[PDB]
């Protein structure tokens, strides 16, 4: 395989690691054990259809971390869920929720430190709260005022929005409604959402809501 | 991880290999390098959600071959597709079609010999034709009399049928309708179909026809 190797700038500073990501292309140098040597961690994300790349990377010492499915739904606005835009006072509780809900991610041990995944997703949801009109965390509340669920959303382009994080036991359907509402308000035609291949509950929920598969991928690390 | 190691008798005789499959169970002996060592190939299939088993098997030197998504469709009275039950005289044409269309299964190179996948699936489609009223291959013909698409089906139990093989360019929708009609006719509520994680075209078509995800898995070999 031929591939460039690029430092993961944000993750390196955030995790305190010396990691890089491989980008497979015809025009890059040969990917060799020597090119891979000066890194504490190397990541690669390949199309699940590309078995040629899977075995080239495995032969270089990479291992499967997880599969990813990316899906898309037409928008299609719907029942106002009553969700509200998260405010700065919600950050402590959302960080606590997100670090727990997304504890088992591609940043799991033994690839990263035990606290890495929790930190990463807590930062993600905080970043969405401190976002912009086009990057927000929306919250559904119970009648008590407690957070029942949350969904983070971002504009991708003129037609598309993407769900970042979505979590809330028993609130999947209303969180999807919330996301569809948000995309529609911004004139988007398409809503995208990726999940882990192992997350059959999320896959089922998304497909029930009208989603279909756009792409599938493997994350591999060395 | 505790698992029994069970010889793959049928595959050993068909491919001319000496392989086994792992059966993970709380009751079984410890799965060790010593126990795995003498087999030319060892297979393992684990739920994609089970990262503990993934880590354990990678720590015994297993690699990813492919991801599988198993889906299920509700069965109802769909229209007739015009498909016909394949005959013994259709075998030669079906074997050739199947060997070409299913060359890149989990029986692909480098894990098996280059001809192995096509041999396996040609035998599969042949076996379908030679089956009962509860195992058939159904075909669609173009104007020329040529096979345009095919689908093999079997009854699983009182409520379920399963699609074995399905192929035919531009005949996807019709073949699904064919399979649903077959299942309906036999009093089934549920039609199951597995596909490779990388086969986004099949995933999209199954989901368009009403499928949702039932399970996801990795095939790992050593
Ligand atoms: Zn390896």
């Amino acid at each position: 395989v031929r591939a460039s190797i690029e430092p993961l700038t944000w993750e390196n500073a955030f995790f305190g690691v010396n990691s890089a990501i491989v980008r497979i292309t015809s025009e890059a140098p040969l990917l060799t054990p020597d090119a891979l040597a000066p890194w504490s961690r190397v990541q690669a994300k390949i199309a699940a259809s590309n078995t040629g790349e899977l075995d080239a990377l495995q032969q270089l010492g990479f291992s499967l971390v997880e599969g990813e499915v990316d899906l898309a739904l037409p928008v299609n606005n719907v029942s106002d869920s009553g969700a509200v835009v998260a405010q700065e006072t919600d950050i402590p509780a959302l960080r606590q929720l997100a670090s727990a809900a997304f504890a088992q991610s591609r940043f799991r041990a033994p690839w990263y430190a035990p606290d890495a995944s929790g930190r990463f997703y807590a930062q993600w949801i905080e970043n969405a709260v401190r976002g912009t009109f086009d990057h927000q965390c929306l919250i559904l509340r119970a009648a008590s005022g407690d957070i029942r669920g949350y969904v983070s959303l971002r504009e991708l382009n003129a037609t598309d929005a993407r769900i970042g994080l979505l979590a809330g036991r028993g609130a999947g359907a209303e969180l999807m409604q919330t996301a569809l509402n948000w995309a529609y308000a911004r004139g988007k035609t398409t809503l995208r959402v990726a999940t882990q291949m192992g997350n059959t509950a999320a896959l089922k929920r998304y497909i029930q809501s009208g989603a279909n598969v756009e792409s599938t991928a493997y994350w591999l690390y060395r």
